[PDB]
């Protein structure tokens, strides 16, 4: 009948040491109920000039984030995909299994 709210990872932008890593765990001890059914996971991976970062967050794949369209939401796995993005390195995925957004691959 009805649909649950997906659990995620939901620390927000959070300094990450996952680098020249195949896979990575995401270190974000808070798993959220996400606010609203139809939210799936995302975490992105972000490195820049000064620092590495992940974020994990709760989202609506109808709706762009970071200015990208959530493709790949019905994954239950988080399965990094690199978009182009001036000044930095940006990695990305979404999925829609519980705390999904927790083992961050790469490869």
């Amino acid at each position: 009948a009805v649909k649950f709210p997906q659990l995620c990872k939901f620390c927000d932008v959070r300094f990450s040491t996952c680098d020249n890593q195949k896979s990575c765990m995401s270190n974000c001890s808070i798993t959220s109920i996400c606010e609203k059914p139809q939210e799936v996971c995302v975490a992105v991976w972000r490195k820049n000039d000064e620092n590495i970062t992940l974020e994990t967050v709760c989202h609506d794949p109808k709706l762009p984030y970071h200015d990208f369209i959530l493709e790949d939401a019905a994954s239950p796995k988080c399965i990094m995909k690199e978009k182009k993005k001036p000044g930095e390195t940006f990695f990305m995925c979404s999925c829609s299994s519980d705390e999904c957004n927790d083992n961050i691959i790469f490869s």
